[PDB]
Formats: C-alpha cells, structure tokens, sequence
C-alpha cells in the first residue's frame, strides 16, 4: 500500500541517505530509473549489494506511459521503492507519477537526497544569487535550440548565476562535456552577438560533484575551452556579477585568476 | 590530517547520506553547529549515537570568529569533521571556512547532504523556474528589513518562482514561520505598494521537509495566513505564473484551490 520515491543522490552507491537505505532494504519490490540522469561513480550491481534487493530497471516509456501498470500495482499490496538519481522530484515529469499513485489509491513517500541544484554551492557561489536554471541541448539535423542562451542572458543581467545543465543521452552513456557546451555557447553567440558569452566570459566547471575529489574550475571561456576538466558528469555556471566573498572562493579553491578579484566583482 | 564539512539533512539522523557517515564514524574529532537550520526529528543524543563519536557544538561565534583556533589546529593531526544542518554551503557563509582551513595548511572535504534548496521539488513546482531566492528577516529595532520583497517582484515579473528562506534565532529558540512571513509581507506591501504581495497572492508552504510527512499546502495568502502548518522549521514560496501541470499537483497534493488549475496563458 505504500510507495516511496527514494533519491540516490550525486555520484556513486553511498550517496543515498541512510533513511533511503534502509527503507529500500525493508521494500518487497525495487524499481529504479536512470534515463534523467546516470549514477556515473558506481554501478547497478553495486548499488544492488548495497542495497540488498534485486533492482528493476525502467525505462523512460516504462515509467512515462506505464507506471500505472509497471509500478502501482505491486505497491497495492506491498511496500514498493523506485529509486531515481539525486534529489527525487528535482526531474520536471516526476511529481505528476505522486498523482498517478494517489489516482490508483496508493500512498506514497518522497526520501530525498543530494541534488547537483544545492551541490553547486560547493562552487563558492551563492546559492541566493542562482537563477533560472536551464539545459544545454546537442544541436540536431535542422534544429539548432538556443533558449538556455537567453536564459543565462536574463539572469546575468540582473547579476544572477545560472546552473547549465548539459546534455546526456542516459541509453547510451554520452555525456556532453564543459568543453563541447562552451563551444556551443560561442557559437550561439557568434549568430545572436548579444555579448552574453564570449572568450572573456567567466564560467564555472563542476565536475563529479559527490565525488570526495570533483573537479572545481573557474576561469575565462579563452583559457578554460580545451582543458580537461576530467570524467563526466561535467556542470556548466556562467556567473554574474560576484561578492567578493565568492571570487576569493573561486581564486583560492576552483584556480581562477586573480584577474576576476578586478574584472567581475 | 584532514577537515571534512558534512551535512546531516533535513529533518533527522538518518538524513545523512551513507558517506557522510561512514566517513564521520571514522573521524578523530566531530564538531557541530545546529544554528544555521532546524533539525525538528532528531536530537544531539541521536545524531551522537548513529556517529558513535562525542561531538562538540559550536555557536555562531565560535565558528566565525574562532573556527581557526578551535577546529582547524585539531585538523593539523587528526581527521577531522564539522557537521551542519542540511547541505554544509547552502544559505550559509560556511564556504568562506575552506579558505580558513587551506590557509592554515588543511586540506578540506565536502560530503553534501538533502537541502531544503532542491527538496521543495515535493511542491511539485519545476525546480528550473526557481529565480533568485531571499530570506525574510525577522525586523529589529527600527530595522525593517524589506529586500526580500524585491527579489519576490523581479523574479515574478519573468514568470519564475521564489523561494524564501526563513529567519531563525536558535540561541533563543526562535523559528520564523510561514505565517509570520506572510504578515511581514503584507507590510511591506502597504509600504511600497508594488501590488506584489496581497490577500489574493497564491503561496506554497513547505514544513519539516525530510520527514516522512511534511506539510505541503498552496492558497490565496487571506486563506493561509493563520492557518496551522505544524512545527518549524517553514519556507514560504511564491509562485510565478504556473505550468498546467504545476497547479495540478497544487490541487492534488498540496490542496490548492482548483479554481488555479485554469492557468491564465
Ligand atoms: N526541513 C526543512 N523544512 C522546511 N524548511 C526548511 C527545512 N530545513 C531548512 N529550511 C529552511 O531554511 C532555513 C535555514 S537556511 C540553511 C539551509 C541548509 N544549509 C539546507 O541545505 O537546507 C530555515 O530557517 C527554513 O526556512
């Protein structure tokens, strides 16, 4: 009769919380989903000896178009978990699946977890100052998005930093790196020439965040743009204006120049 | 010989993320400070007992003007871990203390933890239309701290939502609530008269996220503002203008009127 929504958190099997843990150690049936997001610093089948249980993994239409009928049935009769990489709920189509379940009658929990929105304060920037957050899209075929341009130009110019979000294809394993995303930014800034990112924008690489040694950058996009900010999952944050509590962050744990103490505070 | 800043979640002991503990289980020394936020499941006792290690609480003074000669001289030689409520660097000046430690020679780890930062993803609000965030302070004196109500205004003139962090006095105890914010806003609104807060302004509340059974409710202002949302710790949200699917949850999760289910495009 119960159904718990149990987030994994950051990076690898011991980024659940002990509450997760031990519910989903207690759970008849365990489902999980790794199509918003990959667990990159571990395994299925660690996460499974962690947690003790045999795991069903779902797919995007598994879930999408049959998580009435996948999931809710067994949690009728039975104490159900699906787990879901970081923060449960943090992913857009997951609140509506609350509604599924209260629709079929089945009562459900949300155990939360680490989320790379709160992990990014690791940067040194203010959590406050982030904006609206946006993903940045492979370009494809004829179609060549720019809306997380506009994003990041809205909230610099109200002195706010924004979280990019890059492009994974979770089936395949392809994550886009920091690299390719500032390529694209140049690019979009070569065809809208709004000054929103250029070779002297200042960005902010976060790489493997939960891992106990992620990769922190900053730095201006002409000498950031080929440096190898080491294996994905890699964050994009084009800040803006800076406190200078936070540049002295960025120069003295991420290696930003001593440059942005003068140039963006 | 290492500083480890860990967090311990949102609302008990088991909050922590499997890391966290292992890792703090291990340590030589753990220090605490539980000023920053409101753990309201759990006690010192508890969180002792889990960690299997004496920890020693710190005051706001302590860690701001001693943290260097009270924590960090111990980091020269042992490992060591500070603990704090939530995730250790969101809405709090925590950051600036890895400065502290590699200026004094110490290396420094961070093991994030849920934060309340991510976790209003349960009010079924898209984590991405979130703006800039403020907090709303308790007036003192002949201050009357007013700044939060214009970060409500720019963030819904752009059609994002606003989280607001509330204020709390833990040496006296003291945890403002969702109904208390919601008064002070209202003055503000008399005073600049911006017509962005009133009686008809809808408003999400979010209590004791992490527990199993957190208070979610949205409203018009004039309906919630003496309504009872349980025990502290509260954030108050105000929404920008909502996706069908937001006010949906609204409505079925958080009991919302359904009259906002008809989005005005
Ligand atoms: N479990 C919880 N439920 C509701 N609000 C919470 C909360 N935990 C923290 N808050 C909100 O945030 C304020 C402290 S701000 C510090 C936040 C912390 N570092 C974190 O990561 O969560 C509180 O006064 C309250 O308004």
């Amino acid at each position: 009769m119960v159904l718990y929504f149990i987030g994994l958190g950051l990076y690898d099997e011991r980024d659940i919380t002990v509450k997760g843990l031990e519910i989903a150690k207690k759970c008849d049936y365990v489902f999980a989903e790794f199509y918003t997001s990959l667990m990159a610093g571990t395994t299925l089948g660690r996460i499974q000896k962690l947690i003790g249980k045999e795991i069903r993994v779902l797919s995007r239409e598994d879930v999408e178009l049959n998580f009435e009928n996948i999931v809710l049935p067994l949690a009728k009769e039975n104490d159900v978990a699906f787990l879901t990489p970081g923060d449960p709920l943090v992913a857009t189509t997951h609140a509506e699946l609350r509604i599924r379940a209260k629709r079929a009658g089945v009562e459900s929990y949300v155990i939360h977890a680490p989320s790379i929105y709160s992990a990014v304060g690791i940067t040194g920037l203010h959590i406050y100052k982030f904006g609206k957050s946006a993903t940045v899209a492979y370009p494809e075929g004829n179609w060549f998005p720019t809306s997380y341009y506009d994003v990041i130009k809205e909230n610099a110019e109200r002195g706010l930093h924004t979280l990019l979000f890059l492009d994974i294809k979770a089936e395949k394993a392809m994550y886009m790196t920091a690299n390719e995303a500032m390529e694209l930014l140049l690019k979009v800034e070569d065809m809208k020439k709004g000054g929103v990112f250029t070779d002297d924008t200042l960005v902010v690489v976060l790489a493997r965040a939960g891992s106990l040694n992620p990769t922190i950058r900053a730095g201006y996009v002409k000498d950031l743009i080929r440096e190898d900010f080491g294996d994905p999952p890699h964050i994009l944050i084009v800040p803006g204006k800076l406190h200078i509590v936070e540049a002295e962050y960025l120069v003295e744990i991420a290696g930003a120049p001593r440059e942005i103490l003068r140039v963006n505070v």
